[PDB]
């Protein structure tokens, strides 16, 4: 009887706060797939879109009459819940996916507006040779008046045309991004750029400025390494790179493989920190697969930095096999 | 042989933007108990709610019953900050739990954080501590009050308290509480409670040991080759990875003695691509040191390592 087919639905319940309104020390999320026509079912949990380890959750399926029911429970620390991460219950049933998401409920009062202004990245300055700076305005209330965002130079010389994006966010706020192309000689020779943000509902105008970092210079050292093969790493292995003793701290790190620049999401790179003596260091970690090194067994860690000579780059290769 | 009832309340979640749904369900669960007479009653600010507002049902599996009751509230009532109590009467005796909407997490822009003990303090020094940090307070009058307690109500020791005004005009308050080694390992919950004169209600943070799976770290240690112009220095790098949970301590040793903490730097734990976390540790060394003895030890202390919560790896310059 195909007329009796009952598709699954998804809802998430959570641990309640106590009689004082306070979070418990751990949070349970309970994904409920109510009565559906019995069939093969799998539940995957996502943390900000990344698959979570199945070890962190349980799952149970019962059948009552002609209908099945499945629940999965995920447990989180209070610290992680307070970090405003979003969790997704992803249900796969007979080749069709359902899902639902949740995060900590929003606070009763809205946050004030904030603004951020970046310097150009070394990769854009020296590889692409098309540098830009970005002014980012967050926590705006939508459906108000549109926000004015104006660029100027301390020298009084003209700015180029910028591009502007406005995007409604899941939490109901608005973000505005403005990206300004800058002259390469202008930037290297110390020009100061300002982003000025105004709106009638703001208390005052917001102003941010940016300019090349002053002070001493020093070129980066680069070292690439591979972890050994062992029973836990037969068809994957971990590569690492240490980049150190450079100044100032602005740097771009990439990994290259078989004439491809790998996506930024493939690796994890730390924030620049001070060496005991002079300069900064960063570490980068890249997990690679057997199919990649069977394609070509050469992985390159590359740093882009203004003091690297002769062409603002330093790089080192590593191989995983003999 | 007897399994008493327990009470827990679950509620409708907010969506991916943190928004409330049109109605709020509260679900009172009495799961896995020796069968007997049972009633579930809901109170709103201590008064019995109409019988038609909730439905209870009971099932049995093996030697144990389970009971649940669901109450539906309007968004407006939930947001009014009323207290809802699930009152369970089993064999004539009463068990209660209560809930209300979660209080703001960053009232007036403040943040508060509460740590777990470091593994070195817990397993090596056997003097574990936890730390409660409150940031972005106003430099107003009226001292910020910070109080410690255990979920079990057992006593706590005195704590430290430190304030200092920051360069940005804010005030941070920090307190560190010593905890019992056995008390922590057996799963006690510790609570930090902060009251400021300008805050409308008390702010609380709670911490306890992890409830997830455990996995010991892998430890790998490397020495940099000589870089042109730096004959008398080398850098040692240690990668520690795939451990769970994320709490970890890192030490370096040379000549059987532990080096001062100021000698090295360790990154904060970050997720791998799959299960577990990694950190990097960095140690600069001198020619005098490796010519004296060319062996340096990167040691990790972690609750999942056996038999003594330690895993380590040595490295040599040559
Ligand atoms: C409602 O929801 C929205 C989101 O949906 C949320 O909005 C976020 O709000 C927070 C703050 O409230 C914003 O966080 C800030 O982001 C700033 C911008 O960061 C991006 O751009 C950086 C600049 O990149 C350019 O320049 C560099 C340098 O030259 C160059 O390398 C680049 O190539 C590029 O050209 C970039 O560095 C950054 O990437 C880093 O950070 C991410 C995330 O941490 C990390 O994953 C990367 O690996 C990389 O390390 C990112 O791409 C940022 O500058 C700013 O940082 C300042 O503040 C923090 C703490 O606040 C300090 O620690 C730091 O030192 C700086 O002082 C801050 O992180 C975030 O961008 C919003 N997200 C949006 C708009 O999508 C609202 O808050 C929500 N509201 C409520 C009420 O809930
Ligand atoms: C004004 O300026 C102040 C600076 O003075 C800004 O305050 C900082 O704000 C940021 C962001 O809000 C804070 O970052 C947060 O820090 C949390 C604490 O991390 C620190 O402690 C961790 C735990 O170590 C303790 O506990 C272990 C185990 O018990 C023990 O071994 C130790 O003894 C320690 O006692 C460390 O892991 C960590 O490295 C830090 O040392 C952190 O947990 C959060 O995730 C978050 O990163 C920062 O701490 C604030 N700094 C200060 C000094 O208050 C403030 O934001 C500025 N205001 C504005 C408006 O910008």
């Amino acid at each position: 009887a195909s007329r009796d087919f009952t598709p699954p639905t998804v809802k998430i319940l959570q641990s309640s706060c106590d009689g004082g309104g306070h979070f418990p020390p751990t949070i349970q999320l309970l994904c409920l797939v109510s009565g559906y026509t019995p069939g093969t079912i799998q539940i995957t949990w996502l943390e900000d879109g990344q698959v979570m380890d199945v070890d962190l959750s349980t799952a149970s399926t019962t059948q009552e009459g002609e209908l099945a029911s499945t629940q999965s429970e995920l447990t989180l620390s209070q610290k992680h819940w307070l970090s405003d991460r979003t969790y997704t219950c992803q249900v796969t049933y007979q080749g069709h996916t359902f899902e639902d998401s949740t995060k900590k409920c929003a606070d009763s009062n809205p946050r004030g507006v904030s603004a951020y202004l970046s310097r150009p990245s070394p990769f854009d300055l020296f590889i692409r040779k098309s540098p830009t700076i970005t002014c980012l305005v967050v926590d705006l209330a939508p459906s108000k008046g549109t926000v004015q965002l104006t660029w100027s130079r301390a020298s009084g010389k003209p700015v180029n045309h910028s591009t502007r994006k406005e995007e409604k966010q899941r939490n109901g706020t608005l973000t505005v991004t403005s990206t300004l192309p800058v002259g390469t000689r202008d930037w290297i020779e110390g020009e100061t750029y300002q982003c000025r943000v105004t709106h009638p509902h703001l208390p005052r105008a917001l102003m941010r400025s940016t300019t090349k970092t002053s002070g001493p210079r020093a070129a980066p050292e680069v070292y690439a390494f591979a972890t050994p093969e062992w029973p836990g790493s037969r068809d994957k292995r971990t590569l690492a790179c240490l980049i150190q003793n450079f100044m100032p701290e602005d740097i771009s790190v990439q990994w290259l493989h078989n004439e491809v620049q790998l996506p930024d999401a493939r690796h994890s790179t730390t924030q620049p920190r001070k060496t005991k003596g002079s300069g900064f260091f960063v570490f980068s970690r890249l997990e690679v697969t057997r199919a990649e090194w069977e394609q070509k067994d050469e992985f390159i860690c590359r740093a882009v930095h203004e003091a690297a000579s002769p062409s603002q780059t330093v790089q080192r290769a590593v191989s995983v096999n003999p």
